[PDB]
């Protein structure tokens, strides 16, 4: 099984007023998503540090009373309103992934989409600030932390393709934005249940299978544990790991727009049996927002792809996974 060439770009031109250098950032953006469809986003000024040993304080602190009192709809028939937001709990002996999901910290009781009951949106669950002190805190500075990455990261995208730098950006606002941040554990035991252990058609044991991401763009920071794939036509690559970096990879709206020219990565979980982390954040965008699709292959960029609404693109992804990869 061969390696992926996944370069670690220096983005940090992206964040000031160097127009060369920030051309330069995309020329290496496209150049990657038209290859394996990953890279890493490195000198992105995010303590990750902290962001690990946080999250590990919670995964290890957490008791079942308050994972019923957190879980989503899928394992709490009482939370109705909490498709997204919330505990995703484990199943001793048939199931060991487990994880948090969050929103838009702005998503408040007093929010208009909230009070529309507009799809998608919720309002974040948190567990008791004396059992667990900071950790709201944290969770929700470290999502404006990694939004001012992403929209740096849009930024050279939007230039990768020939448009000005806010085309995708302006989309990306923090009073609506469907992003989602998940803190994901994946344990290490034995004997490791069979049952959360996936066979490939290529007979690779997996934790979690194909797939293309529903989003924009995904931003991953995971530690230093070897266990992604990324598809291409001579078969499936490993993905090196790396964590001081971020890495990153388009989704299928990504896909849609450009009419497939930058492509959303089929990738998948190798099982390994280790304690680790992955926390990826869901560059989405707000329920309304649309973009006119374009093919970069055609001088004047015509393109017959139908306008797409994010939101009704990321309600019916997110079921569609579910159906497809199972509830996780
Ligand atoms: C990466 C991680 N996989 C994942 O995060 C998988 C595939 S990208 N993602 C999902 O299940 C979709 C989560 C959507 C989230 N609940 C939301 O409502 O926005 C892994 O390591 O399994
Ligand atoms: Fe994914």
């Amino acid at each position: 099984v061969s390696k992926a060439n996944v370069p670690k770009i220096d983005v940090s031109p992206l964040f000031g007023d160097d127009q060369a250098a920030k051309m330069r950032v995309a020329q290496q953006i496209d150049a990657a998503s038209r290859d394996t469809g990953f890279f890493y986003a490195v000198n992105h000024g995010i303590n990750v540090q902290r962001l690990s040993q946080k999250t590990k304080e919670f995964h290890m602190s957490i008791t079942p009373e308050e994972k019923w009192d957190l879980a989503i709809r899928a394992y709490n028939k009482e939370h109705q309103d909490q498709v997204r937001a919330g505990y995703y709990l484990s199943i001793p002996g048939k199931k060991a992934v487990e994880s948090f999901c969050y929103l838009n910290p702005n998503f408040t009781p007093d929010h208009p989409r909230i009070q529309a009951k507009t799809p998608t949106h919720e309002v974040n669950v948190w567990p008791d600030e004396t059992k667990h002190p900071g950790f709201q805190d944290f969770a929700e500075q470290y999502y404006w932390d990694v939004f001012g990455l992403s929209s740096a990261l849009l930024k050279g995208y939007a230039l990768a393709l020939g448009k000005e730098e806010n085309f995708f950006a302006r989309h990306f606002k923090p009073d609506d934005t469907l992003a989602s941040v998940v803190l994901i554990r994946y344990p290490y035991l034995d004997p490791y249940p069979e049952a959360a252990i996936k066979t490939a058609a290529d007979g690779t044991k997996l934790s979690f299978e194909w797939h293309e991401d529903v989003s924009l763009i995904t931003v991953l920071y995971q530690s230093n544990v070897q266990n992604l794939q990324v598809e291409t036509a001579a078969g499936y690559q490993d993905i090196e790991a790396d964590d001081t970096g971020y890495l990153i990879n388009c989704g299928s709206y990504m896909a849609h727009l450009t009419n497939n020219y930058y492509k959303a990565p089929i990738h998948r979980v190798k099982w390994v049996n280790a304690e680790r982390q992955s926390l990826p954040f869901f560059v989405n965008l707000g329920y309304d927002s649309v973009i006119d699709p374009f093919d970069p292959r055609e001088p004047n960029g015509k393109s017959d792809r139908e306008p797409l609404s994010y939101g009704d693109y990321l309600q019916n992804g997110l079921v569609s996974l579910i159906n497809k990869n199972g509830q996780t």
